[PDB]
């Protein structure tokens, strides 16, 4: 929007980079440190160059615009490191750091690596909160997974990279519509590609991994087109859990349902046990040690 970047100031100082935590939408992403304070804070860091600036500043406007809602990781500030001219500068963009990691480690550190439905239920909810809150300022995530939503130390639940030529990424959470081929040469993505994202999610939060991982990405790229809208493998969930897989999943995009009637969805609504399910999230976080 109307961002300078060369008036931003440098980083020396303010916050250091302590350990790293991984990597992200274009950027290495560590955890941080606010210098006169210790305050913890994510840090991602981005090489400024030709291509990438226009899309730099539409992200910080983006995270400084959307992201004060509770279910969004908070944007604190940004900063660039200048380098020599001929080299890239070095942004930084600092962030509320959600110390509890990402589902997919709430996953792996379950074990037999499955959750139950009422802590599903819960990040479920959460995840639609933040997406409607994004669909509504007409905002597309385009990476939900559980990779990508995190857990605070109290249990919050917050999305992080959204909304940002030749590559192709992994398949396995992407919608139909999304795959472009003989029947679909048209292919973009639409607020409800993000719904399709959090039925696979909520899948690999039962199951620890996502639908056809067990294959080969290019042969589940043109499965997922064609194959059955994918299932629960066991029948032991409720049938409410059952049902709102059945909606998220829903081939047709045109058929599925809108973020707002996913919230209406039982397996959404009905969370008697939302705060002892809260709880018992932040016991088995602190619980890692
Ligand atoms: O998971 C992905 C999520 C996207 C990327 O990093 C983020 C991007 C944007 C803001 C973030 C805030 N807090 C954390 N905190 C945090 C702590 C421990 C983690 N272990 C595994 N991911 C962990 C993320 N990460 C963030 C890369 C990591």
């Amino acid at each position: 929007d109307e961002i300078d970047l060369s008036a931003l100031r440098d980083p020396a100082g303010i916050f250091e980079l302590v350990e790293l935590v991984g990597n992200g939408t274009y950027g290495q992403v560590y955890k941080g440190r606010h210098v006169k304070t210790g305050q913890l804070a994510a840090i991602k860091v981005m090489d400024v160059t030709g291509d990438e600036e226009e899309e730099i500043k539409q992200e910080i406007n983006m995270l400084k615009k959307y992201s004060h809602h509770r279910n969004i990781a908070t944007y604190y500030g940004a900063f660039i490191k200048k380098n020599p001219p001929g080299m890239d500068d070095q942004l930084w963009l600092v962030m509320e750091f959600c110390g509890a990691g990402s589902v997919t480690d709430l996953i792996k550190n379950t074990k037999g690596n499955t959750l139950k439905e009422e802590w599903i239920a819960y990040i479920c909810r959460e995840i639609l909160r933040g997406l409607s809150h994004l669909h509504q300022h007409k905002v597309i995530h385009r990476d939900i997974k559980g990779q990508n939503v995190l857990l605070t130390e109290n249990a919050e639940v917050k999305l992080v990279d959204f909304g940002v030529n030749t590559f192709i990424g992994t398949p396995y959470w992407m919608a139909p519509e999304v795959i472009a081929c003989d029947e679909n040469p048209d292919a973009t993505y639409d607020f409800k590609s993000d719904l399709w994202s959090l039925g696979i999610t909520a899948i690999e939060m039962a199951e620890g991994a996502p639908p056809l991982c067990d294959m080969h990405p290019m042969r589940a790229l043109f499965l997922i087109p064609r194959n059955p809208a994918p299932r629960l493998k066991s029948k032991k969930w409720s049938k409410k859990f059952q049902s709102f897989i059945e909606s998220c999943l829903v081939k047709n995009h045109s058929q599925r349902p809108a973020t707002e009637q996913l919230m209406k969805h039982p397996f959404i609504r009905d969370q008697p046990n939302e705060r002892q399910v809260r709880i018992q999230l932040k016991d088995h976080i602190d619980r890692t040690k």
